[PDB]
């Protein structure tokens, strides 16, 4: 079988969110899997620079100009590249120039990787044909529609990574991108008044796909829909709407060989976990003491995220001899009370206000519980890295989350089934609950271990997305 990924990034090459790790991850997943899975991306200066192999595969004029379609290799998966430097060559993100607005022509930048998604589909590559294009996000969001425009040469599969991003541009530009007029319609790529690349590509996918099977009931919903709550009930009542949990890549994100530790250790080894904690205590400004939980928060510090929640809780959590160490920012309003509260109590409190990807994992492989309190949860995966370090998530249950966490209940842990903590509602009370239930755990360390290796078991890698999604593609 083929497929064909259309997005517009994959790390490490370029990346700036999690839309990028899949990309990355899931083609080699699927190559051992049965599957020859190849990427298209736009050619980027550094997505360039990254596929020293290409060689054109043709060259071709375009309703916004001269494309040149290269290939070549990176780490063993073909990657098409959209070379057309008028588009593509641009110092800076890739979606804006300095001066942070998104660049105007942007509409015909992003329907061109969608048409040569489905262009690929027709035959554009002599050689290599796709049984399905695969498109990812708004970006690839005309894919989908291309191909119902050439009456569906190849099947098509749309995931959305980000709900939020609706790709909007004005309707009069349905005059540039090359797609039939009654396209723009309510039933099609109209929405509000607009084009919309994700309205099309989630109007004209054969089946969509959510990054987790909770997630994709829970976008049925109006509050969770932004407004696409109609299109989505119906493609559910169809059964061409399900959720596909993604997956951690053991190579970057695991505690045997990550390189950033001051320890590496494994599942049956945890007592090698400890420096690693002792120094986060101490590189956090943490009284240095292991007879106590250390919770972490690494995350977007914002409402979605529930962190006003774990401000109200805090005080319980120190109450009972708990300490917290974040790594985040976002919303002004919280950073200070974290500040705040960083200032009331130090010794036990430790925040650092950014981003860090370096240093999330010496947090990740320090911490005993990992807090991911979601409002509602899009891009479940600060959990599963939890899990995989033997650090036992405490969760929302909601999105991904509600699909990969087991609470510590008496059942799940007769059955050794339980792998983390989980609270129903969004309030301080039941989060506080959970916090209790974690010391209870804590203070049965025997029973933490249990819990641990459990944790650790787990299989949330790509070989496991990729036979999902293997399973879709032929259906």
């Amino acid at each position: 079988m083929q497929v064909l990924h259309v997005s517009s990034e994959m790390f490490p090459l370029l990346k700036t969110g999690g839309l990028a790790d899949v990309i990355g991850a899931l083609p080699a997943a699927q190559i051992a899997d049965g599957v020859d899975a190849r990427v298209l991306l736009p050619a980027f200066p550094d997505i360039r620079r990254g596929v020293t192999d290409a060689q054109v595969v043709s060259r071709r004029d375009t309703f916004a100009g001269h494309i040149t379609l290269l290939f070549g290799h990176y780490n063993g998966v073909g990657i098409y590249l959209i070379d057309a430097p008028h588009l593509y060559d641009r110092p800076g993100s890739p979606y804006h120039d300095t001066n942070l607005f998104a660049y105007t022509d942007n509409v015909l930048r992003f329907a061109l990787l969608g048409w040569v998604g489905a262009e690929m589909a027709s035959g554009l590559d002599p050689f290599w044909r796709p049984d399905v294009v695969h498109a990812h996000d708004w970006h690839a969001g005309l894919a989908p529609a291309y191909l119902a425009a050439r009456g569906r040469p190849a099947k098509s599969v749309f995931t959305v990574h980000n709900l939020a991003y609706q790709g909007m541009f004005y309707a009069h530009h349905m005059n540039d991108i090359q797609l039939p007029w009654s396209f723009f319609n309510i039933h099609g790529l109209e929405f509000n008044g607009q084009i919309s690349f994700l309205k099309a590509g989630l109007y004209y996918a054969d089946h969509i796909t959510a990054v987790s099977p909770t997630y994709a009931r829970e976008i049925t919903e109006p509050q969770f829909a932004y407004g696409m709550e109609g299109l989505l009930q119906q493609r559910h009542r169809e059964g061409r709407l399900s959720g596909v949990l993604n997956g951690v890549d053991e190579k970057i994100w695991s505690p045997e060989t990550d390189l950033l530790l001051a320890s590496r250790y494994t599942r049956d080894t945890l007592e090698d976990k400890a420096e690693n904690k002792r120094q986060l205590q101490i590189a956090m400004g943490l009284k240095v003491d292991d007879k106590v939980p250390l919770f972490a928060v690494v995350s977007r510090l914002t409402s979605q995220k529930g962190l006003d929640l774990v401000l109200e809780a805090l005080p319980g959590l120190l109450e009972q001899g708990g300490q917290l160490a974040l790594l985040g920012a976002g919303d002004p309003v919280l950073q200070e009370g974290f500040l705040a509260a960083a200032a009331e109590y130090p010794g036990q409190v430790g925040v650092q206000i950014g981003y860090h990807e370096a240093f999330s994992h010496r947090i990740m492989g320090g911490a005993d519980v990992i807090l991911v309190p979601s409002r509602f949860e899009p891009c479940g995966l600060t959990q599963l890295y939890g899990l995989k370090y033997g650090t036992l998530p405490l969760v929302r249950r909601t999105g991904g989350l509600a699909d990969t966490v087991s609470d510590s209940s008496l059942e799940n842990l007769a059955d050794g089934v339980a792998s983390g903590f989980v609270f129903e509602d969004s309030n301080a009370w039941s989060l506080l609950r959970a916090i209790r239930r974690a010391f209870v755990l804590w203070s049965r360390p025997s029973l933490w271990r249990f819990v641990q290796r459990q944790a650790m078991a787990m299989d949330f890698s790509w070989q496991v997305a990729a036979k999902s999604y293997r399973e879709l593609y032929y259906r």
